[PDB]
């Protein structure tokens, strides 16, 4: 419904959400820790 071709891509943006999650959290992403949704988020104010 709200997206189809902008699919994967902008998810796979989210999956780089996954890497700051796993591994570290003092200086991910400088915020700190984007820690699966503080990166989530910067995706709709980086690409998507």
């Amino acid at each position: 419904s709200t997206q189809s071709n902008k699919k994967d891509l902008c998810e796979h943006y989210r999956q780089i959400a996954k890497e700051s999650c796993k591994k570290g959290f003092l200086g991910v992403r400088d915020g700190t820790a984007g820690a699966c949704f503080g990166a989530q988020i910067m995706v709709a104010a980086k690409g998507c």
